[PDB]
């Protein structure tokens, strides 16, 4: 068997590839999804993950610095974009530009991941700072421990808007995109793939995630191949 810990934004793609790999190999693939921060900390505490996929470089560096992944056993796999979402039926179009006043466009709460630890929230905080919006945005936040909890809060109408990845908006018929953050507002969204346990089964799955077959699933879900 092989145990894969993956950022919550990767739930649907990795579930699809788990099914494909189990049809092609006599190996069992076990998956665990959560915020990249939670998963890295769990690995640090001894969780038996063979493979880790983070939604930012920071949480893979965190493991590298603890010597839990080698520089040569990680690769940048996927990219994404950062988006604003609204519940379906409460559509908006908001330009993510310093000229926009967040106090006039955001008249309720704003749902995203914890801005200090969950990658989606860290990317969001970079963007708000670059836009000069941080001190007006912070009082509006509801912070969650992964991007999918935030997505669900928006789908259920507990927040007027949310900040999730483009791939999250596309997976949910209950939310719609209200704005795309320009790339120059934040660090590039990069998913490093890391081989944590070096054994025969884990190495095959690590390679499989880079394969032509895996590229097609990731592209289906809206990710970019790096
Ligand atoms: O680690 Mo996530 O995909 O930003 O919740």
């Amino acid at each position: 068997s092989v145990t894969v810990y993956a950022a919550a934004s990767l739930t649907n793609a990795i579930n699809d590839l788990e099914k494909i790999y189990e049809k092609q190999n006599k190996v069992e693939v076990k998956t665990s999804y959560a915020g990249s921060s939670t998963l890295a900390k769990q690995i640090e505490a001894g969780a038996p993950a063979d493979i880790f996929i983070s939604a930012d470089t920071q949480w893979m560096d965190y493991l590298q610095n603890k010597k839990l992944v080698a520089a040569n056993d990680r690769i940048n796999l996927l990219g994404n974009r950062l988006v604003l979402i609204t519940p379906k039926g409460q559509s908006l179009n908001i330009k993510l530009d310093k000229a926009t006043d967040p106090n006039k466009v955001f008249t309720g709460k704003i749902c995203t991941g914890d801005t200090k630890s969950v990658p989606v929230g860290k990317y969001a905080k970079q963007a708000f700072t670059n836009l000069g919006w941080w001190n007006r945005i912070e009082p509006k936040l509801v912070e969650t421990e992964d991007v999918r909890v935030a997505l669900n809060f928006v789908a259920r109408g507990e927040c007027q808007v949310g900040i999730v990845y483009a791939t999250d908006a596309a997976i949910s018929k209950d939310v719609k995109v209200a704005g795309i953050f320009p790339e120059n507002t934040h660090s590039p969204i990069i998913y490093p793939l890391g081989l944590i346990k070096k054994n025969s089964n884990s190495a095959k799955f690590y390679q499989f995630l880079q394969s032509n077959q895996a590229k097609a699933v990731f592209k289906k879900y809206g990710f970019s191949m790096l």
